[PDB]
């Protein structure tokens, strides 16, 4: 009976073992005990498998050594920094290529004559030319490509493997990008090896952009050059500014973009695509020289380069675009008159080139970077020894399950708390809560009339309205806020040094949400109002023990208020004699005209303590007319507020003047003496107010202990699943801990592997 | 002028006639010029006292016949004992005929007849009369009726007038019968004045049915009845037998209702009816009879005759009827067998005869019972005077204004109650509801503090989430909780011997209603919110003396939890050995393990003073287990429970030692050189909440004082407006004796004042 919830769910977590262990056991424990193995064992295992299935089909000897070319290792290597970290803090550590250019410039021509392939979709011309994709280019004896996440190798040599691989990229092309802007950035990795293709890795980026039109979002133009400018950022980047030669170059819209980079061209190159097309330039030296020089633009280039990107067609195959390049410069002007010299056209130079630049900082580049992403964990290392002492147990999610497990642990034991503990809180609660009815509307009245039946009933019509009206309702708010105050200091006590500040985030939002999710059955009122009544009802003190008590509570109560009202009255009246002699307390005029109308009225009750409360208007204006009479200024309020307190005080210290004599009256009532003033009848009204607090409190704790602390259990388990859920709680609650520091140092382990081993690498190949 | 009376009053002036020309003054002017001409007009035509000249020419001398009748002064004397009692008992007291008769017997044809007008409803094969109708007969050249309760004259010698009278009666007949039912008793009063009438007040009763038919309401045969006998019985009335001659005489049921109201015929007059019918129609010797000699049934009578209703249609005429009454006398069965008296048939001898009978009967115990209703005002008189000999013939409406105008006072005399009484009662609610949480929250964690900041840190947290989300919602709790109490006492409770109770019923009713149509303002919650902020945020003790008020308040907060700590220890532990000796009063085994487990940590807080509120598990097991080596039996909850006891003992004594150090230095605290140096945030805290207090306090008694209490009248109006509407809202208690009998003395002494003249009438007129 003290507590019911757990027992329900004992018994119907065992009925639903009986009915479904059988497949419980199986599903639970027996495959979970074994689940943290299963992670590495099953998918790790896996994608290794597969590609030595590959490799299986090269047939490598064993202790060769130089087993892969060095910047197809170079691509993994910066696939794991791009994981690691994407942003260009960390891309800016090794090299890259960035091909960039106008939108539909042929930059994609670019790059794949690079790669000696089409191995890029070209489906449309309009949201195909403005989304990324980043292909390594490796040398080899057949022309081959690879992606990151597949086992299929592509044949680039036929049209069909050809047409599958720009069927993946377009995949992810198509997809990788915002709604309605249609660009958005993301990696796209794919390894293109083959006789004849450099050491390089290029990122080909969405096509830039000056204006936007109905079929395109407005702010596509600012994504791309989002986009643009990261991997521009790189300083170790070769990038490839590549400009429609069909135009005129101080209208390049990618320029104004590469000159926030990049504001001299330093590190950038010159490209000129479409020249058989733009025959107005590529046969007019005074364009052609400017352009290829360095004099057109702001940008003093590491190179300038011409190129043929195909003849208007997006699909052109990219072997005949070459050697409709090679024919053309021949055919063309240009290597005639010298307004293009022989190393700044076609592919070739190009990709050389890059190569050459590209690679050597590749070389002293990863030679540098693996010591600087290894420096980076010992500095991660001397940050995080001396944040806290070394220790890596905790995590972001294990603070909210160690936070919700010290929640629940807490609610439970308020569940288990001594409910004595629980009682003394309501009583003493309700007794604050109610005094003011039970003195100034019930005792106050009563006790001035002059039958001890007057008394009983005036304190039995308050009673009956009060017990009925407002105490049932008050108890309720008592027990309310005694259950929501109990649950707020467990979920905040500072345990002096068991107490943990991390969780505490966890405490209050938590502590917030339960208290809002109960609500207490209000039916209780009612309940309440017959408890209470019977707790009341008991008017008989059938001996002495009981009559003590009942004095006991009665002075109690009394005391208090008595205090209240000579508090009130010394401030009202001033100091005594003494004081104002001794310490100079002097009296103001208001105290002395309150201390000679507290004469006036006291001595009144002196000559005559029965007198009632209320005096009649014609004795009020007797009182004004005496005090002005003696030379004391009095009004009908300054009497009534005087009278009010001093009435009071009277008849409090009455009341306990008959204590004392009730302490020792007996004979009286068994005499039936006629001439005895003496009636103790207050004592049984304070004798059942104390019974009524402690029946009130009692059943308000028995509602909590047993009803509504376990719906409290239960929408605490709700809210602290509903905020494990939540992700953005994690991420906003229980931030403190320095784990986060740790895990950079555990995660850069993969660059340091992939940077170490090209290292040993080019030491083998060289 | 500022601070000056006369200037004062200048304002006034201004303020109040603006206030004088508000929407709601000049909207009641615009309504007022159209109310002045709505419902006017009538008095100028009113003035006039040709009608007036009239109704006295009717009142005296009327110069004709017909003026100053006997009958006349009847028909009010029976009107005004219907008015006296609705109950039939009363108006049993004094003759009339009462006319019953077998539904559809063609009984409303005889009182037409009798009447010689058509003024009864008419109809063919339907139940004509359905609520009694008591129509009576004077003597006078003009053939009109008047009603009771209506100024319009019907023309009797014209059928549209006729025609008007009779469905109007319908329609009053069908008014007095609930919805769904068909007979009820009530009974229409019209005065019908003509050529050859006989002095005879005539009452049709609701038709008597054997059976009710399928169309007709079951209600009836028990209501029918019912009525029937109220009017029936009557000890001074003469009974009327309406019965159908024309039909088997064992199908009729009224002789049956005769019989039961006159078993000895003492007044009763039988009265067969459908004679012209009855001649090809005869009821059988066998049954008819044995009712006309009284032997069927056991109904006597003065005489049995019989009358012709007509030969089923509705439209005939008086004399049409009457000349078939004539032929059908003199050639049909009714004489020549000799069943009925040639005296006692035709309209004539029976008008004749009941006049006789009836003005007989008036005079002998009409001035009996007007002697007896001399008696009946004297004997309300007595009851009356000894019920309310101060207050004579109050009514309800009366006092239900009397109260509404006491209530609107009462609401007037609270906004008369001084401020500063406000502001004291929300105050000492307002810490009431805090001073727990002032210290258990804030001074407990702040004060253990090795660094003041901390302390502040710990007030400033709780402090500003308790004025976000708390405390402009315990305000308006404590504002409205106050103002509804002290509405409620300013209704109820007497001052002194002089109280008048008599409204305090419709003060308590009138209560419930105000408090819930009106309501707080809402706005109040975000003002106490920011000043309540603000005066925390003010840290700065302007002088000495607010400082010492600081500490005093202070003092109060440390005192009352340090005595309700050692209050709760002393629960814990039981008595003291001194106690034992003194009172024979000594540990329970709980108490004593209690009070070991007290005794040693009182040794710990001796050694160490600056023990952290909190004991560690290890402490607690310190504890337990160095008991449990004494041989007390102890366990975490124990120590925890009386730790939190004994060292918030501790604390507070400590706190209370500084109470009395931060006296002399303000600026020792504004040193804040060492925690040795006097370190007083706690007055400055304790002078925070005490500015806090005190100005939420006076927020919320300005805003009842200028704000709620003007709705609060606002809305005591309205209640009292409804109030107003609801007569039933008046006598929810049935204490109603007040009205009634007002009611009754003036309709006894209207009864007597008509029965005077009417027996003076006797004396000379007869």
């Amino acid at each position: 009976a003290t507590d019911r919830g757990s027992e329900s769910d004992k018994h119907f977590r065992k009925v639903s073992d009986k009915e479904k262990i059988d497949q419980l056991q199986e599903e639970l424990l027996h495959t979970q005990l074994k689940y943290q193995r299963i992670l590495e064992r099953l998918e790790k295992e896996n994608k290794e498998l597969r590609k030595l299935v590959l490799q299986k089909d090269d047939k490598g000897i064993h202790h060769r050594k130089l087993k892969k070319s060095l910047i197809d290792m170079y691509s993994e290597v910066l696939d794991v920094l791009s994981d690691y970290d994407a942003s260009y803090n960390t891309q800016d550590h090794l090299p890259r290529v960035v091909v960039v250019g106008d939108q539909s410039a042929g930059k994609t021509s670019v790059l794949e004559m690079i790669a000696q392939a089409r191995i890029f979709p070209r489906g449309s011309g309009e949201m195909m030319t403005r989304s990324p994709v980043k292909v390594t280019l490796s040398e080899g004896p057949h022309h081959v490509a690879l992606f990151k996440d597949s086992s299929r190798e592509f044949d680039l040599t036929k049209e069909e493997d050809l047409a599958a691989l720009r069927h993946e990229i377009e995949l992810r092309m198509r997809k990788n990008v915002k709604e309605g802007c249609t660009v958005s950035p993301e990696t796209i990795s794919l390894n293109v090896k083959g006789p004849g293709l450099q050491r390089m890795v290029l990122v080909d980026l969405p096509g830039v952009i000056n204006t936007v039109t109905s079929g395109m979002a407005p702010d596509t133009k600012e994504t791309i050059f989002s986009i643009s400018k990261a991997y521009m950022q790189n300083p170790n980047a070769i990038i490839l500014c590549i400009q429609d030669g069909s135009v005129d170059a101080e209208r390049s819209i990618v320029t104004d973009l590469v000159s926030q980079m990049d504001p001299h061209g330093r590190r950038t190159i010159f490209v000129l695509t479409k020249v058989d097309l733009a025959e107005k330039n590529v046969a007019s030296p005074s364009r052609i020289q400017q352009i290829i020089e360095g004099k057109l633009f702001p940008m003093k280039a590491l190179g300038y380069f011409a190129v043929v990107t195909g003849k208007g067609n997006s699909s052109e195959s990219i072997e005949a675009i070459r050697e409709y390049e090679e024919e053309f410069f021949q055919n063309s002007k240009l290597l005639k008159t010298s307004m293009l010299k022989a190393h700044q056209v076609t592919t070739r130079n190009l990709s050389l080139a890059v190569s050459d630049c590209f690679w050597k900082m590749v070389r002293e580049s990863v030679e540098q970077q693996a010591d600087s992403f290894k420096a980076t964990r010992f500095n991660l290392e001397t940050e995080w020894k001396n944040n806290y002492p070394r220790l890596r147990e905790l995590d972001r999610n294990e603070l909210f399950e160690k936070a919700k497990n010290e929640i629940l642990d807490e609610v439970i034991s308020l569940s288990q708390v001594t409910p004595k503990h629980w009682e003394e809180i309501l009583q003493q609660s309700l007794w604050e809560r109610v005094s003011t009815h039970v003195i100034e509307n019930i005792y106050l009245p009563a006790a001035q009339t002059m039958n001890s039946g007057t008394f009983n009933t005036t304190v039995d019509i308050k009673l009956k309205q009060w017990t009925d009206k407002q105490l049932p309702n008050k108890a309720v708010e008592v027990a309310w806020e005694t259950l929501q105050e109990e649950f707020s200091r467990f979920m905040t006590e500072p345990k002096g040094k068991e107490h943990d500040d991390i969780f505490d985030k966890l405490k209050e939002a938590v502590k917030e949400e339960s208290i809002k999710r109960h609500k207490w059955n209000d039916f209780a009122e009612d309940s309440l109002r017959v408890i209470q009544h019977n707790a009341l009802e008991d008017r008989s003190i059938s001996d002495k023990q009981q009559w003590d008590a009942a004095i006991y509570f009665m002075e109690e109560a009394l005391q208090a208020r008595l205090k209240d009202t000579e508090n009130a009255i010394e401030n009202m009246v001033g100091p005594d004699w003494k004081k104002r002699w001794l310490y100079w307390k002097n009296r103001t005029q208001e105290q002395c005209v309150h201390n000679e109308t507290k004469n006036e009225l006291e001595k009144m009750l002196k000559c005559n303590e029965e007198h009632p409360a209320y005096l009649a208007s014609d004795e009020i204006t007797t009182v004004r007319k005496n005090l002005e009479s003696r030379g004391v200024e009095v009004d009908p309020s300054l009497i009534k507020d005087t009278w009010h307190q001093v009435y009071r005080r009277h008849f409090l210290k009455t009341a306990l003047n008959h204590c004392n004599l009730c302490r020792r009256g007996f004979y009286y009532y068994q005499r039936h003496f006629v001439d005895s003033e003496l009636e103790c009848n207050d004592v049984v009204l304070f004798w059942r107010i104390q019974r009524m607090l402690a029946i009130t409190a009692n059943t308000l704790r028995q509602q909590l202990t047993n009803t509504e602390v376990r719906r409290l259990e239960k929408n605490v388990k709700e809210v602290l699943e509903d905020f494990a859920e939540d992700g953005e709680k994690k991420i906003k609650l229980l931030t403190g801990k320095r784990v986060q520091l740790a895990e950079d140092l555990k995660k850069v382990r993969e660059i340091q592997e992939k940077l170490d081993a090209f290292i040993e690498a080019l030491h083998q190949e060289k």
